[PDB]
Formats: C-alpha cells, structure tokens, sequence
C-alpha cells in the first residue's frame, strides 16, 4: 500500500533527493515514484527481492512504458538502507549503498518533478530534497 | 493543501520527529497534523500568518475538541524552520527554533500514531522519526 506521498514538491534539474527507510522483513518489492501526480511517472524505481532484480520505468497517462532491468541487486529484506536520486537534467540516477549507480533517462523531458509516493514494503525514517 | 502525507508511521512514546520545511512567500497557514488517520488526530499544530499565533488542537472523529492558542510567533513568511516533535506519555512536546516549546496534552491516551499530514503554505525539505 501508499506509505508516504508528497505533491508540490517543486523538485528541478541538479536537485538530489535522500530517502532511508526500512526494508519490510516480509517484503517482496518496494517503489520510489517520481513525477507530476500518480499517473503520470518520470521514475519508477522498483527494487523486486523475487527476481532479484531492480525495474525502472516511466508511466504516461496511466500507461507503463518499456522497463529497464539492473541485476546489481544488493538490498536485504528487513534492513535499513540509503537511496539517493539525483534529478541530472536528461536522466536520473540513482545510488545504491554499495556505491552502485542505476541510470534511467528522462524520456519524456520533465523539467520539474513535483510529485513522489512511495509504495511497497518500505516505511520511510529519513527524507531530505534540495 | 495537502502537501505530504504518510500512513503506517508507527511512532511510538518516547519517539522524535522533525520536520524541516520552506514557508512559502505568500503563506497564510500551515498545519502539521499527527494521530490515526486524517480524521482523529492527536495534534493539529496550526502557525497563522493572518492572525500572528498558533493554534492547536485535537480532532475527535472529525471534531475539534478545545483550541489552545499560542501567542508565541516567530515564523516568517519565505523562511526554512526545523520543528521538532516528542511524543511523550502525556502531551506532544513541540519544539520550535527560538526555543519556545508547545506542549499539547496527550487527551486520547494515544501511545502509537500512525498517520501524519501537512497542509498548507509549508514545503518539506527534510523529515525524519524515530
Ligand atoms: O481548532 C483548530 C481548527 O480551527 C478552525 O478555525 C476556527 C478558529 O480557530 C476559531 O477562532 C473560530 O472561532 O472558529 C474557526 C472555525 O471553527 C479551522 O477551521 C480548522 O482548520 C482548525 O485549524
């Protein structure tokens, strides 16, 4: 279910985002959705501990474009853990703990970012954005 | 209005939270609102911009019980804050950066709160519970 969701967030190229927060023991997948509202992603970033693998992906009208697949996959269920995203102008990136760095482009060009939730197994205890 | 909102929180007595966050240049209000779900709330935490106090209260099942008004106001329209919050067995201790505190009773008896939102001219940019 929805954990966290903010609106407004008024979030442009060069700004970097901090999200920690606990990874549910019984988790199987968790989500960081970045965009303009629910329906409408720049970033879907979704670590899946069932085929050990993490999905980016963008969302169009409520229309899931094509994923992306990264298998450096280093998170444990029931475990704290720090993920940085950076807004790079024609992509994103995002850093994992083992200094791992997943890219994913700006495919549909947003210039601001003014929407996040955070859904799945994962209850958030830090965020910071500049 | 409704900028940031989160479920499942589970924040316990002796917990802290803090909220950082950017007031915004034409703010009339903000609220920090903490309790069960958006409609019985512990702590409503309410700066005024068009009447120069604080109001708090708590909501009951979509009522407000007895306001309690603080005429201590030194928030600025276009400012960052940091406001922290303990959540002690009796009251909510709120911390603001003058040194000022707010107690608020703890009138529902609540020792977990699951629920947070914040409404109104207010922007988070750092937020953290433990
Ligand atoms: O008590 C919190 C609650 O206040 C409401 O506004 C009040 C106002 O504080 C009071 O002085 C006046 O007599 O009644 C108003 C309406 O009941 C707000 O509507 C609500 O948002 C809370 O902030």
């Amino acid at each position: 279910a929805r954990m966290f969701e903010m609106f407004n967030l008024d979030w442009k190229s060069g700004g970097t985002m901090k999200i920690k927060g606990h990874i549910s023991e019984d988790a199987e997948s968790f989500a960081i959705n970045l965009g303009c509202k629910s329906s409408d992603l720049a970033l879907h970033f979704n670590p899946r501990f069932n085929e050990s693998v993490i999905v980016c992906n963008s969302l169009c009208s409520d229309n899931w474009q094509q994923e992306q697949r990264d298998k450096h996959f280093n998170f444990y269920k029931g475990s704290t853990v720090k993920i940085i995203v950076e807004f790079l102008g024609d992509k994103f990136l995002v850093k994992l703990p083992d200094g791992h760095e997943v890219e994913f482009p700006n495919r549909h060009g947003y210039d601001k970012i003014s929407y996040l939730n955070i859904l799945g197994g994962f209850k958030v205890t830090s965020f910071k954005v500049e």
